[PDB]
């Protein structure tokens, strides 16, 4: 049937355009992220996703430039990119295809009034924390961490962060837009108009994802952008004057009734593991600098089961790769390696 041949640069690799042929074309996506097709590569028979976006030459594509740097087992890989079609041009990103997401899988459980087994919550969170450590080590903040942007192969349990359409290199002193992330996952800095925010917003969002996987629903289901704060206050209580300043130095008229935090253990279901709750509490903190780094989150005792030599997937198979760190990934705190790479995994 219908074969399409393009000339396409490999996404990471020397800058060397090659003829690439694909077939079995259909729309699988048309969202926030742009129009996306599934396609099958003629040589390997391998299924890929192709994001096709109108690209003006009067600037460079940010997402392109970000994806070209990334190479990590927990991040969607840009295989190739290519240009196509007025005198109108489309950038085309040829990306890994994965059939599921954490959102879809979680929804399947929740509709059945069920809880995702904690081992899967561990597997998924750990892998998201690694992807975050990795992108953060380049100054890149994703800014759209939510369950929908977590690709998931349901059989191997490998997770890949995708949709870098909101992502951006954060530079100290260059201001950035506040009204960013999906609402339920939006860090309170941002709700407070902060413009000097760091990559620790991704970690707040990661916190929310953890909480959602343990609750079986979003922890902060805001009716509206301002109401999102109200939902936060119902658990963390009101932030202090000093928390407000740490979130946004410009925020002054802070006129509010002081509300007590709800204790963390009563936020979750009766038998939730205490290591999970403790991990949450160190992610969902008003004060941006108080939140764990991704690398530290990875080293948290909540994830100790994954560092057991005898651990297995419930389907009987081996876990995916968890310990193949690079020195880039470890660069924020290289000694963490002694916890993160356990005895059994260096021979
Ligand atoms: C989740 C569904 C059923 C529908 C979808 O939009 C994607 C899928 C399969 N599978 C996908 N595999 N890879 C990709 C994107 C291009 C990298 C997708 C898509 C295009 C995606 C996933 C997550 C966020 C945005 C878009």
């Amino acid at each position: 049937s219908k074969v399409t041949t393009v000339v396409a640069t490999p996404g990471q690799g020397p800058d060397r355009p090659q003829e690439v042929s694909y077939t079995d074309t259909k729309v699988i996506g048309n969202g926030s992220f742009g129009v996306v097709y599934q396609a099958k590569l003629c040589d390997s028979g391998e299924l890929v996703a192709i994001k096709k976006v109108l690209q003006d030459k009067r600037f460079k594509n940010r997402e392109l430039q970000i994806m070209r740097k990334l190479d990590h087992c927990n991040i969607v890989r840009l295989r190739y990119f290519f240009y196509s079609s007025k005198d109108e041009v489309y950038l085309n990103l040829v990306l890994d295809y994965v059939p599921e997401t954490v959102y879809r899988v979680a929804r399947h459980y929740s509709r059945a009034k069920q809880t995702l087994p904690v081992i899967y919550v561990k597997l998924y969170m750990y892998q998201l924390f690694r992807s975050l450590a990795y992108i953060h080590s380049f100054g890149i903040c994703h800014r759209d961490i939510k369950p929908q942007n977590l690709l998931l192969d349901p059989d191997t349990a490998v997770l890949k962060l995708c949709d870098f359409g909101s992502a951006k290199q954060l530079v100290r002193g260059e201001p950035n837009v506040s009204y960013i992330c999906s609402r339920y996952y939006r860090a309170p800095e941002l709700i407070f108009g902060a413009t000097d925010y760091t990559s620790s917003i991704d970690v707040w969002s990661a916190g929310c994802v953890l909480a959602e996987l343990l609750l079986g629903q979003p922890i902060f289901p805001g009716d509206s952008g301002v109401d999102q704060l109200v939902e936060i206050i119902k658990v963390l209580g009101t932030p202090t004057r000093e928390q407000i300043r740490e979130m946004n130095p410009n925020y002054t008229e802070f006129k509010f009734p002081q509300i007590k935090a709800h204790p963390w253990t009563k936020v979750f279901r009766p038998r939730t593991p205490p290591e999970a709750i403790a991990l949450c509490s160190r992610l969902l903190e008003y004060t941006p600098t108080a939140r764990l780094t991704p690398l530290e989150a990875c080293a948290h005792s909540f994830f100790d089961e994954l560092r057991d030599p005898n651990v297995k997937l419930p389907n009987g198979r081996d876990t995916p790769a968890l310990f193949n760190f690079t020195t880039q990934e470890l660069s924020s705190n290289p000694p963490l390696a002694t916890i993160l790479i356990p005895p059994h995994a260096r021979i």
